[PDB]
C-alpha cells in the first residue's frame, strides 16, 4: 500500500500538542533541549505513540471528577479530581503508556475552562442536572499533577462554585502565563507519576542526524490569561497528518521519505524535507525562525530515500 | 472513477462539525418538526464544502476579529462590538457567495467561550513582549447585533473593562452559557447572519428522508454549561472527521445515495445500514426517537452505490 500524505494545506491544518490552528512552518538548530514531545507522535506505518490519541478534542482535555478542594501554596482554589479515559472508562496505570491519552506533554499553567454537568437530576427541573463552568489552571509542573495516577489538580479563581463527585470536564484553551513563575517549557516533559518519579512508555526522542539538517516544526501561537508574552507550541506532525498515517497504516518501505513542500497554485517545490519513519521532519536550514511561504502550501510524498540522502539547501 | 470510501474512524474517535466536541452517540428523532438546515458540518459526497463550513476543527465556532468599542449592559454585564475577519486572518468580504464567514455558529444560542488577546504592539522603550488577556464571554447568536455577515458582532462579559480595542482578538468556543426560555437555544433555528428583516443567502439546503419510514441519523455531542439546568446537545450530520476525508479524495458519486452499514468488527456482523445521501447526511428506517444502543468501536463502512428507491433493512 503506496505511503501517502493529506493534501490539506497549512491553512488547513491544527496542532497535534494543543487545540490551535498552525500558524507557521518553523526552525530552531541550536535547541539546546531534548525533543521528546508525547502528543503528535505517529510512526510513518500509523502506530500512534506517547500520549497521542485521534481527537482534536481530546488534545490536553481531561474528564473525571472533581473529589474535594485541597491546601495548596499558590495563589487560588485548588481542587483535586480523578481522570478517566477521555471516553470515560476507567484509567488503567497498567496499560503501556505514559498517562492518559490526550494528557498535555509539557511543563506549564494550562489555563482553561472546568465544567461540570451534575449526575443526579432534579424532578422538579424537568428531570435536568444542574451545571456550571469556571476558568481553571493546570500546572502540569506540579507534584499535584499525577495524571498517570489517575489524578490531577487544578486551580480556580472562583474560591466555591465547584462540586464535589461530579462530572468534570476540562476544555483547555491557553497559558496562565509565562512568567518566571510559571515554568512554561514545551520541551520539558510532565512527571506524569509525581516528582522524583520516572517517566515510563515514551515515545522516543527526535533528532536530525545529518549535517547541516536540522528539525521542522509545526508552529502554533497559544493564546495567554494575562501578561506579557508571546508563547509558541511547536509540533513534529499536525493532528492531520496523524490521523491519515493512522488510517493508512501503509508499510513503511526505508527510514526516510522525502517530501516536497509545493506550491499549489504555481506546482513549484519551495523547499525539500526528510519525513523521518518515527513521525518528525527535517531540513537543510542553517538558521532559526518561521519558514516564510504562502499558506496555501502542502507537503507532497515524492519516493523513499534512505539516511544517505542530501537535502537540496532550504 | 476514483472509488468512494469513508474513513475507519470508530464513534470514539470522531468530533462533531457543529461544535467541537467529541462524538458521544448516535441518535434518531423522526417526529422532529423543525426544518433541518445547520450550516456548519455540510459537505457532499464528491467533496463540495457548503455552507459556512471550513475544515479546521479549531475553527467551528470561533471567530477571530478586533474590538472597537464597548457599552455597558443596562442591568448587568458588558456588552464589546467585534469587527469579525476570516478565521486565517484576512478580511471577510461580504460578497463572498458564503452566509457568514466560515465557522461562523450555526444555532441561535448563548455561545460560551473565551475571548483572548495578543497585542500588535508594544510601548515604546518599554520592553517588546506583547500584552496579553482572556476572559470568558458569551455571543447571543440571535442578538439583532448578531450581524457577521456584515462583519461584526458583539460578545457580552462579566469583565467590565479589561479588554482593549483595535487589538487581535479570538474567541474560543467551550459550551452554552444558559438553555433557558430567555436564552433561546434552539439547534435547528438559523442566526440571521445579517440582522433580523434580512434574508440568509447561500445556505446549504436542507436535509430530510424522502423515501417513507426512514429519519435522520445523527452524530450527537453534549455539550457544556456555564450555569443552570439541562443537558443540551448538538446533532451533525456527519462528523468533522468524514467532512475532511469527503474534501480530500473528492471522489465521483455514482448514484444519488451510498448504502453504508454500520459493522462491529469484533464479529464482523453489520448492526444496522443506513442511506448517505449525495448531499452529505444519513437516513435510517427507524421508527423510534433516542439514542441508537451499539458499541463505540463500530463504525460506518461502504457498501455500494444504490438507488434512492433502495429500501432499507429496518434498523
Ligand atoms: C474569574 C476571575 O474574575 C476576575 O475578575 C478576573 O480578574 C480574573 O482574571 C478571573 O477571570
Ligand atoms: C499585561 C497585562 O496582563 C493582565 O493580565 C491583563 O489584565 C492586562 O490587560 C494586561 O494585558
Ligand atoms: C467572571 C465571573 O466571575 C464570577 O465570580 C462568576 O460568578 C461568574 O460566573 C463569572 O465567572
Ligand atoms: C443550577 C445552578 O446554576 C448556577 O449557575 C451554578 O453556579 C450552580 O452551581 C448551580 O449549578
Amino acid at each position: 500500500k503506496p505511503f501517502t500524505l493529506p493534501i490539506l494545506t497549512l491553512g488547513e491544518l491544527t496542532n497535534s500538542r494543543f487545540p490551535l490552528p498552525i500558524d507557521v512552518l518553523y526552525t530552531n538548530p541550536n535547541e539546546s533541549a531534548i525533543v521528546q514531545c508525547q502528543n503528535g507522535r505517529c510512526t510513518l506505518d500509523g502506530e500512534l505513540q506517547g500520549t497521542t490519541q485521534l481527537l482534536p478534542t481530546g488534545i490536553c482535555a481531561f474528564r473525571g471528577k472533581v473529589t474535594q478542594q485541597v491546601q495548596d501554596e499558590h495563589r487560588g482554589t485548588h481542587w483535586n479530581m480523578t481522570v478517566t479515559n477521555l471516553n470515560g472508562t476507567p484509567f488503567d496505570p497498567t496499560e503501556d503508556v505514559p498517562a492518559p491519552l490526550g494528557t498535555p506533554d509539557f511543563s506549564g499553567q494550562i489555563y482553561g475552562v472546568i465544567s461540570q454537568r451534575n449526575t443526579n437530576t432534579v424532578p422538579g427541573e424537568g428531570n435536568l442536572p444542574a451545571n456550571r463552568a469556571h476558568e481553571a489552571v493546570i500546572a502540569t509542573y506540579s507534584p499535584k499533577f499525577t495524571p498517570k495516577l489517575g489524578n490531577i489538580q487544578f486551580s480556580t479563581w472562583e474560591t466555591q462554585d465547584v462540586s464535589s463527585g461530579q462530572p468534570t470536564k476540562f476544555t483547555p484553551v491557553g497559558l496562565a502565563s509565562v512568567d518566571a513563575n510559571s515554568h512554561f517549557d514545551q520541551w520539558t516533559l510532565p512527571s506524569y507519576s509525581g516528582a522524583l518519579t520516572l517517566n515510563m512508555n515514551l515515545a522516543p526522542s527526535v533528532a536530525p542526524v545529518f549535517p547541516g539538517e536540522c528539525l521542522l516544526f509545526f508552529r502554533s501561537f497559544i493564546p495567554l490569561k494575562g501578561g506579557y508574552g508571546n508563547p509558541a507550541i511547536d509540533c513534529l506532525m499536525p493532528q492531520e497528518w496523524v490521523q491519515h498515517l493512522y488510517q493508512e497504516s501503509a508499510p513503511s518501505l526505508s527510514d526516510v521519505a522525502l517530501v516536497r513542500y509545493v506550491n499549489p497554485e504555481t506546482g513549484r517545490t519551495l523547499f525539500e524535507a526528510k519525513l523521518h519513519r518515527n513521525g518528525f521532519l527535517t531540513v537543510a536550514r542553517n538558521s532559526a525562525g518561521p519558514v516564510v511561504a504562502p499558506t496555501n502550501g502542502y507537503f507532497r510524498f515524492d519516493s523513499w530515500v534512505n539516511q544517505f540522502y542530501t537535502l537540496a539547501p532550504m
